[PDB]
């Protein structure tokens, strides 16, 4: 019920590499500046009465990139799954991973398995990591279960609607996706959200995650308040 | 290389108010500029032109609405045939009366063989209601036993879902002002550029939709 209205916001982190060269700086320069603006984002959204904040953090497309730019990705995750838990918790943040956490290590599974059991009860701030995450993988994944309902013979084929669909996609337990931020100057979705997207607000600005602040949210929530 | 472009055109209705006249004014504007628009993605080699007509969302007005369809057929086809253009519609069209069913079926009989623009009107046509017509297509198959539920993959999925056929979408372009997909193509669009413009419908010319382009010719 906050003044901007909005629930559920969802963002494409883009720029932190650019930002890093702008300054003559390595491609790791601007993963550790982007994860403070995770930090900066995440708890913006906890003080603004978001009820749920979906960050687009690894996509099943990029697995195929460069080792190190694999590994940085998936060592920071490992770094916030290590380290900054105790902090969503102690935020009353509740914490899902999307997308095939099945092609993780099962160290990695263990650790995503842990952090959600352990705020799974929070009643805060929704945060959704997207990692080896896809809009498409996901409604494939809705489609397999129901196909699975057809198969155990609880389905018909003919009953399957959009309304059934739309329970078996990721987040369908939460607020619809309001707003849909895009930083670092691109215009696509990139096979982020598609099937939860169709009713969003599309927000492109050219700012740097790295440089995307509470003033940039502030900026982003008032021009979808003004819709 | 722009090969696919969609558009949701939007802004008609503003247009007349904007103009001080009655809706229906706004629509034969808006006519107007989908002929020009059709026009310049065939002068300028696009393949694809997909647009979006009338969303699944007075059991009279449809009526009419449903003439008007036909009228537009009947009107317009002998011309995008000459023009080389192949017409397609997608969408639920199971709803419509048998006269504009076969109405569409004979026009695209008609120019299925044109090898110039291929243009599809999305009439009754929604995002979500496609996703779930391949998700019934391939629901059926399981329940004659013949696929596995762990075998429904993406590309099989994209095999069932509209204009799978045909060259991606690259660009989605929307007039009106507004900055949402609105349930249009939304399996479709995972890669395209997106393109929001304020300019009006019934005012979108050749320079707006170049200018269009021009943003997607600039992406990275
Ligand atoms: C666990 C977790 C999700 C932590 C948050 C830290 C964070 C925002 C990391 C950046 C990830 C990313 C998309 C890097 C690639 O550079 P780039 O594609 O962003 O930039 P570029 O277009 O300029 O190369
Ligand atoms: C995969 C994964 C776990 C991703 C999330 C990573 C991440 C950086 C989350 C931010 C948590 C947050 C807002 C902490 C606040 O700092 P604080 O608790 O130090 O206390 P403060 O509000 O007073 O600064």
């Amino acid at each position: 019920l906050p003044a901007h209205g909005c629930r559920h916001v969802a963002i494409i982190m883009d720029g932190n590499g650019r930002w890093a060269k702008k300054q003559g700086k390595i491609r790791a320069f601007g993963h550790k500046a982007g994860a403070k603006s995770v930090r900066r984002a995440v708890s913006f959204a906890a003080n603004n009465g978001i009820e749920a904040l979906t960050l687009y953090a690894f996509s099943s497309e990029n697995w195929n990139r460069p080792a190190q730019e694999v590994s940085a990705l998936m060592e920071l995750f490992v770094w916030a799954l290590d380290s900054e838990v105790k902090s969503l918790h102690r935020h009353n943040v509740r914490l899902r991973i999307i997308g095939d956490t099945s092609r993780f290590n099962s160290r990695l599974q263990e650790r995503i398995r842990k952090s959600e059991a352990l705020t799974a009860g929070n009643t805060g701030l929704t945060l959704n990591i997207a990692a080896n995450y896809g809009g498409r993988w996901d409604i494939v994944q809705g489609v397999r279960q129901l196909a699975e309902k057809v198969q155990q013979g609880n389905l018909q084929p003919d009953q399957i609607d959009e309304e059934m669909l739309n329970q078996h996609v990721c987040m369908h337990e939460l607020a619809p996706v309001d707003l849909v931020i895009r930083t670092g100057g691109e215009h696509r979705i990139s096979n982020f959200l598609l099937w939860q997207i169709a009713y969003a607000e599309l927000y492109f600005t050219d700012v740097l995650w790295p440089d995307f602040d509470e003033q940039d949210f502030e900026g982003a929530l008032n021009a979808f308040a003004n819709r």
